[PDB]
């Protein structure tokens, strides 16, 4: 197989708007699946030292290797915040990272899906099987069709809400950021809880800067946490993680479990890495206050 | 052929490669010009202008610094060893031939003296001409360079440094972190001296992070590994190891700080809660670094 992304067996993603003037590359093995979904472009490679490389319209998504720390992140400083989560919906998870990391919460009765295009599932389910195996799991329910439909008809209803999903960064994300966060903030439960897929903060933190203010007027609890990714262009990536109540911080863990089952249960997060994850250098910091 | 050419810049993109330290992946930089291309007596030594992230130092096809995000790594392999002596007087650099760590170095009052050792005249040459906001350290009056190769120069100044930073071109890397290298720096280092090293990413080289750790430990008391995030290193950041001969001190927690309001002043990465934050490790690094 061919793809235009791969040339000379190195994968390349570039993009002038999203990462000007720099880009990641992989070593590509072999490609072992391309097709054009009714949505997007699906291209699957195994690369020779990340494992599988899953790629949506020729932006990597996921990696096996490093994976983890994405899922572990957006999912467990959300879930952490909320006092007794009981059904949990990640909007754009078709690769089933998120819901592997949701029902490890043994609180939780009902882990929802919400994507919009079963086809990734499907290539997910072939070749990210540490990942997809969530789906197996007696609690995992998936809607496909339209998140911001699924979100009206489930009114007061999700006590976290995970958005994993690229943030769109033109003017049009702009306006409608607080647009997203009121649909979201009328599916949650009183003290629900959000995290959603931000930016990195080295290359977009006048974007980072308009989200939390975009936050702010729908939420009174809001705040900016960052991970690491090896894979990803600047090396990291940032999840707003706001709450509807007033009386959480979302920057000290609300729950945690003992240092021993943290280290049979999670390979990135942690109680410590939690509040640290918060801890911005000080340019970031001084600009988001 | 009239214009100036390397093998890292191909249809003009920089690729930082290595199949042996970081096998299979490669961050690329776009590039606006090259600058300059010289062959010293120990290194490859180009530099080019990128696209968005200012000028770039390439040694031996491994990139050093780029002017949009070089204060991470130096402010953090400084600050991180400074803030952990009580009053350190006297300061040593192996290896900071661009003069960002001695930048950081001179904003401490405590400091008298801030010597800087390196081999490759070259280096401190060519930063003076294209990293102006890094070198401009070496006009601070407080600067003393010293043109040789380290171990000389450490021998020569026993119990004489309260601080000495490893910055070479590479996280050695010519790997001589052997227990000995320490062993010398802890000779030159007085009573409660600090050493800060450049180490390895823990995404890709935990096994050697651990026999730093290992190795460090063999000879002082208290060692401590810390990482920084740099969006143009291979992994997006690095780490260091932070040791004292002080058995008294805790690294990982600043034993020196400024106030906030000075901290935004002089400082684009480090501060106090960062210093903290930069040695909470991910559970499985966590785990394997206390074994």
């Amino acid at each position: 197989l061919t793809h235009p992304t791969i040339v000379d067996g190195w994968f390349r993603e570039i993009s002038d708007t999203m990462w000007p003037g720099q880009a990641m590359t992989l070593r590509v093995e072999k490609i072992l699946h391309h097709e054009k979904s009714k949505y997007q472009d699906v291209l699957v490679f195994k690369s020779t030292d990340y494992g599988n490389v899953l790629v949506l319209d020729n932006a990597i998504q996921v990696t096996e290797r490093d994976e983890f720390s994405y899922q572990e992140m957006i999912a467990h400083l959300a879930l952490n915040s909320h006092p007794n989560p009981k059904k949990v919906l990640v909007i754009g998870g078709g690769d089933g990272g998120v819901l592997r990391e949701i029902v490890k919460h043994d609180s939780v009765q009902e882990a929802w899906l919400c994507d919009i295009d079963e086809a990734v599932i499907r290539v997910s389910k072939e070749y990210l099987p540490e990942m997809a195996k969530s789906y197996s799991h007696p609690k995992v329910k998936t809607h496909i069709g339209d998140g911001f439909q699924f979100l009206r008809d489930y009114q007061n209803t999700f006590d976290v809400i995970i958005t994993d999903s690229s943030d769109p960064e033109g003017p049009a994300a702009s306006l409608f950021q607080q647009s997203y966060f009121e649909l979201l903030n009328g599916a949650l439960t009183e003290k629900g809880v959000i995290s959603t897929q931000a930016e990195s903060m080295w290359i977009h933190l006048p974007i980072i800067k308009e989200l939390k203010k975009a936050c702010k007027e729908v939420f009174p609890t809001v705040g900016y946490a960052y991970t690491t990714i090896p894979t990803y262009p600047t090396g990291q990536i940032g999840f707003m993680v706001c709450s509807k109540d007033a009386n959480v911080d979302v920057t000290k863990p609300l729950r945690s479990i003992s240092e021993e089952e943290e280290e049979a249960k999670y390979r990135y997060y942690n109680k410590k890495v939690h509040e640290a994850s918060f801890v911005l250098p000080t340019w970031v910091a001084k600009e988001l206050d």
